[PDB]
C-alpha cells in the first residue's frame, strides 16, 4: 500500500539517487531530464552508482515525450529552468499529482502555482548528497534526511502516506514546519555570496577579507528580513550572516568561486532573477522597499550583456 | 585699483593658464602645487605656454612653504585633495581672503567651510580649456568664460571688484545664480559614467549600449534629484540624462574610459566619496533616502581593495 508511481523531474545527481532508492524499494520510477547523453546512457546501459560500481536498470525520458501519469512528481529542476520543465509536462499533470519541490529558491512555490493547484504542493529540503560523475553515472557517500512542509497543510491529504513511501525507501523523511524558512535561509546566503563574488570577480575568501563585507551583507540581508517578515516566513539576518562567514576559511570555501561566478565566466545567463531579483519581486508585491536587491539584479544583468559580446 | 595678490591653489593646466593671464594682466600671482617637477620647472625655467611656444617667468611654491597672504585664493584642487591643500595653507588663510572654488564636486563648499568663513566663499564654473603637457608646460586653445556665484550673496562684499579683476585679465567672468546648479549637473553625469564604467570595467559607449542603461541611470539620478530638491539646488534628472547620452557616440566619448576607471586600473583610490558617496552623505543629513548611491559607493570601495592586493 506504500506503492507509488513516481516521476523524478530533473534527474541530476540528487534526482538520480532518489530515483534509484525509490525504485529499489519497489516503486515505479521515471527519470525525466533534458540532458540527452544522460537519458540515453540510462536507457542503453543503466544507471551506474559508485559507493565499488553497482549498475541499475532504470527508465529515463525527455519531458516532451512523457505521456504517463504519476502519483508524485519530485522536482529537482533549478528554479530558473522549472517553468519550462513544468510547461513540457503539462499533459502529465492532469491527474493532479503531489508535487514535491526539493530545489533551492524562494520563487519555486509561485512558479509551481502557475501549473498546479497550490494545495498539491509540498516543499522539502534534504541533506542527502550526490555527485554527478557523468552521463548515467553518480557517485554517492553517506546518509541523509528530508524535511517536508505542505504549502497548504489544512488541504493536503496523506502527508503521512508520502512520508511512508519515502521512509520505506530509506530516505529518512519527516514533517516539519520550518522548511520554507530553511529554504529562505539558503537563498539569503546565495544572494550575498553568488552575487557579490560575481560582481567583484572574486572568490568567497576574498569577499570575506573585504573591510566592508559586513555592510554589503547587511544591505542585502536586512531587505531579505523585511520581505520575509511581510511574507510571514521565519528569518534571521544574524543566522544567515553566521552561515556566510563560516564559508570564508580556505578549509571550507575560501578558494571557491560560487556557481553564479562560474555561469558568468562561461557566458551563461545567471539565476539572478531567482535570487536577489526574486526578493525584489516579492518585496514590490508586499510593499516592502528593496532598492539594494533591485539594483544588484540590474548590475548582474549588465555584466551578462558585457560578457556576451 | 583692480590689482590683486592672487594664489592659485592647484596649478595644473587650468590653474596655470588662469595664473599666466592674471599675472600678465598686472596682478601678483603665486602658483601653489604639490608636483615637485612642475614647481621646480616653473621656478627654474619659467612656465611654457603653447598656442608656438611662449615662456613666462612665474612664481611657484609647495603649499607647506607658503608664508605670503593674498586677496584671493582660486582653488582648482580636486575635491578629494582639497582638504589637505587647505590644511597646509592654514597660515595663509588668516587675513580672510576670498576663496573662489572652480573645482568639480558637490562637496567643495562643505569642505572649504571647515577652513574659512562661508561668506568668503565663491563658487565658479569655467569653459576655459587647458592641457597639461608636462612639468611647467601647458598647451592652450580657444577662449572661455567664468560664471560665479557667491555662497552667501547678502554678505559677500565686492563681487563686482572680483569680476573686474578677472575681466581685466580677459577671463570673461560674470555673476550668475545657476552655478551651483551647473556644478551639481556635472556631478550627476560623473556619478553615473565614472561609477558604472568602473564597476563594469567598460567604456562609455559600452555603457550606453546596455539594455538597462536607462534604469541604472535613473536609479542614481532620481536620488540626486531628491537630494537636490531637499538642498534647494535646481536639478533636472532629464537634462543630466540628455547630457549622459550625448557622450555615447564614438565621435564623442564612446571609446573613452572615464577618470575613475583609470584610477582603479592604476590602483589609485578613487573619488567615489566625493561623488555618489557625497550625495549619500548629504541625503542622510537631509532625511532623503539614498540607498543606491550608498551601495554603489561600497561596491567601488570593495573593488579598490581587491585591486590593491
Amino acid at each position: 500500500s506504500e506503492f507509488m508511481k513516481i516521476a523524478i523531474a530533473g534527474a541530476g545527481a540528487m534526482g538520480s539517487r532518489f530515483g534509484v532508492k525509490l525504485q529499489e524499494a519497489g516503486n515505479q520510477v521515471t527519470l525525466i531530464d533534458n540532458w540527452s547523453a544522460h537519458v540515453d546512457q540510462i536507457n542503453q546501459a543503466g544507471l551506474t552508482v559508485t559507493t565499488v560500481d553497482h549498475v541499475y536498470t532504470m527508465t529515463a525520458q525527455h519531458p516532451e515525450a512523457v505521456t504517463d501519469q504519476f502519483d508524485l512528481i519530485i522536482l529537482f529542476t533549478k528554479t530558473m529552468q522549472m517553468d519550462a520543465m513544468l510547461q513540457q509536462l503539462a499533459p502529465v499533470l492532469t491527474n493532479h499529482p503531489i508535487v514535491l519541490t526539493l530545489a533551492n529558491g524562494i520563487g519555486n512555490i509561485e512558479t509551481i502555482e502557475r501549473h498546479v493547484p497550490k494545495n498539491q504542493i509540498v516543499v522539502g529540503t534534504t541533506v542527502w548528497s550526490s555527485g554527478l560523475t557523468g552521463p548515467g553515472h553518480i557517485t554517492v557517500t553517506g546518509t541523509g534526511s528530508i524535511s517536508l512542509q505542505a504549502v497548504v497543510p489544512d488541504q493536503f491529504p496523506n502527508l503521512a502516506d508520502l512520508i511512508t513511501t519515502l521512509n520505506a525507501a530509506g530516505l529518512n523523511a519527516s514533517a516539519a514546519d520550518n522548511v520554507l524558512a530553511a529554504i529562505w535561509k539558503k537563498a539569503g546566503l546565495n544572494s550575498v555570496l553568488n552575487t557579490y563574488c560575481t560582481l567583484f570577480d572574486c572568490n568567497i575568501g576574498e569577499f570575506g577579507a573585504l573591510k566592508n563585507w559586513q555592510t554589503l551583507t547587511a544591505t542585502v540581508l536586512d531587505e531579505f528580513q523585511a520581505v520575509a517578515d511581510a511574507a510571514q516566513i521565519q528569518f534571521s539576518a544574524a543566522a544567515v550572516t553566521d552561515l556566510i562567514a563560516a564559508q570564508f576559511p580556505a578549509a571550507v570555501n575560501g578558494n571557491h568561486y560560487p556557481s553564479m561566478h562560474q555561469d558568468m565566466a562561461n557566458q551563461r545567463p545567471t539565476e539572478i532573477d531567482f535570487l536577489n531579483g526574486y526578493v525584489a519581486k516579492l518585496g514590490q508585491q508586499l510593499h516592502v522597499p528593496t532598492p539594494a536587491n533591485a539594483l544588484l539584479t540590474q548590475l548582474i544583468h549588465s555584466q551578462e550583456q558585457l560578457k556576451q559580446i
